[PDB]
């Protein structure tokens, strides 16, 4: 019931108790581990509300005060009457910061307490949503000095008036299937790109076309909006040694901003809650650029480097991978757009785990996601035992809106 | 019940039913995943069901389930258990059991090879000198002048737990480690404690950076005894780089034959506490882990200095650059000397084909993602993108406590 995690490089052992608070289920059982699977009423609501308010009042050292008891009663009376309740601003801020704190797949959580929370619960239309979003993009971008932020649209009601951003990230590139059978642009976004087109977007049909936003307010049909180009900070990718690299014509955007997740606080569900931070270099260089199902540029780069591509054992893929990632980091740094390398990010996360173990009694972490997609064992997280469990408030996956929406 | 796994690169979806045969527990529950935790004397009572389930599996594999031979064997094992408290495996069952323990090893990326395993039966062994001889024969056989062949040697099973056979070495061939008065380590830091036990037992340490450790062998629960492997049987590869001529002057080498000697083999309830097995290396084991772990040889700094990389900031990726060059060096060296090695690209590609094969013919393939994905260049290998289900099947290889922690010294 009290669990130990060991770091095998430093021998440091931590004891975890925080997991006993866990309420949600993992997918695993005593007989089978599913650690590597990507996706494993009035009655229901009051316990969820009480669990949340208890931790909130505990966090401000007011557990069991009249202010605590009164709030419990007020929310209780509100659920009984309205079948829902509203969070105070202070609770909403706390809940959003803790959903990040609890995100077991996030290596950047040393930052969790510095999150700017934009309350967009007064929003009613897609144009209103667009305005909030552009304001978020501009705030977070901060001319390259990126700042973490979340914008929180109205909470789920009867479920037929959902607010949704249809985009998977606020800023992402289009993918087009070609007459050839090849793919132009980002193949991850082919389907959404076609949804935009069929909704009415005039696609440039290039390699790096910023997708328009598709915004759904109040369960209404979603509407298209172009993000002002001036708000989309982009980085041309060059190499500090290889002159020819810039002629690959690579670029990426500076602001990573997830927009398809669901934020759960105190049993209330926020289906539109776009949040942003900044990139770890490997996300672009290893995953966006080198995944076979993504821009898949390893072949073209290795050719420019004149490496022996005859045999896998020459490690030509590995050599080309390192250079692509050097270029990504060099380009962002040269343009003064915030980025973190995997060495620095993982070192930070280890320090964060140690803070959380002493200040909180644990830190849920999903090793499969936390270890970087290159150079695993030369980062300290590789050698760190981690316990994965689900705490609330949380960010959760939700079905893509096009399978769900009734037009 | 059916469980599906998806490859996120190919969209190939697989359906697992083999997990239904799993009995041993994982460490995980509905409320906690322990998938990254390194480590998460039987009665007659528990023994016959274990034996029965094993023999049912064996008889099924040879297409003789329910035959007169199957039934007579069950009855004979039953009689042997209730009268002698244990039983003996037939040679064929032993071979089947050792191969299946490998087939079932969820942390093993080399399992495409599982059916080609040379099994040496050393159950007639009685003394440490007998064990030494068996082990030398195994090394010579497996080494085969560089053309490595997989093999396992199986010493007598546990009886009362007071007469265990044990190889104290963690691998048959491994380098010594020496902690100096100034707190630095000479040689391999992983083997410091074991090196210290060898010295105490009487080993004359050469005290260099790559001294092959003596074997420390325990027969029949007796105090272990020291033996030196004949150096002529220990194939070693000097490490050089195809382009960087200064690489050789780092003075690096490694042994060709990886041979695990500290695991326990469980077949039909029987426990084989000394069962050394060997195959060949995947390059990253040496180049990433043995050479570049901070707690091992730790050569990254010296390599990047010699490459004159920018080391002032981690964001130059000097470590990642030095890492690739060392791993190229390892593969180049082994290939040039004609010693079997597999690169992590080839090994993971083969594993994915193995795994798909197993899903089709066997109904599943238990795999531990944390272990299967190589320690460098993770996502450019196909396993990174493969969902895997981890569960425990018997026969199996298991960890066991280091023998110096539990041994009753006779003096
Ligand atoms: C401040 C800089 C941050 C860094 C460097 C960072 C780093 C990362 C990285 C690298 C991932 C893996 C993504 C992938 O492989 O697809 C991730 C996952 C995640 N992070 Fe962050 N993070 C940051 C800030 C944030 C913020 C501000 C939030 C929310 C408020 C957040 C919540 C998450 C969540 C929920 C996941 C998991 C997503 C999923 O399961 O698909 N992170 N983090
Ligand atoms: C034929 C060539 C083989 C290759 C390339 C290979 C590859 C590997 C590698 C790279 C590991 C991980 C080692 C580590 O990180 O510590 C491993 C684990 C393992 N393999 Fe193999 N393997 C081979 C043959 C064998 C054989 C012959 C057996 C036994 C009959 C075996 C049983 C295991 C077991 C039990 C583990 C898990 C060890 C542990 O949990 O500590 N493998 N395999
Ligand atoms: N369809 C897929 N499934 C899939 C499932 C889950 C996800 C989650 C990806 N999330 C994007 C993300 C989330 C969190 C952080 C980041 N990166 C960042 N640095 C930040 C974003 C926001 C704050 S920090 C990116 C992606 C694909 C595939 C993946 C690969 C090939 S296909
Ligand atoms: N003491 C540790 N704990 C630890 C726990 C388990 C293991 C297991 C190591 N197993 C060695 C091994 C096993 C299986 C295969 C190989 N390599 C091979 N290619 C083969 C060996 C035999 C057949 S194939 C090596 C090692 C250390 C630490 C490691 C790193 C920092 S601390
Ligand atoms: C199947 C496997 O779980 C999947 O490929 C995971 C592995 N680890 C990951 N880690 C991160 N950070 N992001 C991912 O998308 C993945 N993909
Ligand atoms: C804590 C973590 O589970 C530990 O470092 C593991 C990770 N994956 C591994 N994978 C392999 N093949 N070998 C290992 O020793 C490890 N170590
Ligand atoms: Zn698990």
């Amino acid at each position: 019931r009290f669990l130990k995690v060991k770091n095998w490089e430093t021998d440091v052992v931590l004891t975890d108790t925080l997991h006993l608070k866990s309420t949600l289920e993992t997918g695993c059982t005593e007989h089978i581990c599913m650690g590597s699977i990507m996706l494993p009423t009035k009655d229901q609501l009051f316990p969820l509300a009480k669990e949340f308010l208890d931790q909130y009042y505990s966090s401000i050292k007011r557990f069991g005060s009249k202010a605590h008891m009164d709030r419990l009663e007020e929310v209780n009376k509100e659920i009984e009457s309205t079948s829902t309740y509203q969070l105070k601003d202070t609770e909403l801020i706390y809940g959003a910061k803790h959903a990040w704190r609890n995100a077991s797949r996030c290596v950047g959580r040393i930052q969790w307490s510095k999150l700017q929370v934009f309350d967009a619960r007064d929003c009613t239309t897609a144009h209103g949503m667009f305005n909030y979003i552009c304001n978020h993009v501009k705030y977070a971008t901060n001319k390259g000095n990126l700042r973490s932020a979340i914008t929180i649209f109205p909470q789920r009601t009867d479920g037929k008036h959902d607010f949704r951003v249809w985009n998977s990230q606020l800023i992402r590139y289009a993918g087009y299937k070609q007459p050839d059978g090849s793919t132009l642009g980002d193949p991850a976004n082919v389907q959404f790109t076609e949804i935009c087109i069929q909704q009415g977007w005039k696609a440039p049909r290039g390699r790096f076309d910023v997708l328009p936003l598709l915004l759904q307010a109040n369960g209404n049909d979603p509407e298209l909006f172009q993000i002002p180009p001036e708000l989309v900070l982009e980085v041309p990718i060059r190499h500090p040694k290889f002159d020819w690299f810039k002629d690959l014509g690579l670029k990426w955007y500076g602001l990573p901003a997830v927009s398809n997740m669901l934020l759960e606080i105190g049993g209330l569900e926020f289906s539109a809650c776009p949040f942003s931070g900044w990139y770890m270099g490997t996300e672009i260089g290893v995953r966006d650029y080198c995944d076979n199902s993504r821009y898949n540029i390893l072949e073209e780069v290795a050719k420019k480097m004149d490496l022996d591509m005859r045999k896998t054992s020459s490690l030509w893929k590995d050599q080309a991978l390192v250079e692509i990632n050097i270029a990504v980091l060099y380009s962002f740094q040269s343009d003064k757009v915030t980025i973190v390398d995997h060495h620095s990010a993982t070192e930070s996360f280890i320090k964060h785990m140690e803070n959380e173990y002493r200040c909180r009694g644990g830190c849920p972490a999903d090793w499969v996601w936390i270890v970087p997609p290159m150079s695993g064992s030369i980062t300290p997280v590789f050698h760190q035992e981690m316990l994965n469990y689900r705490l609330t408030p949380s960010f959760e996956y939700q079905p893509d809106p096009w399978n769900t929406h009734v037009w």
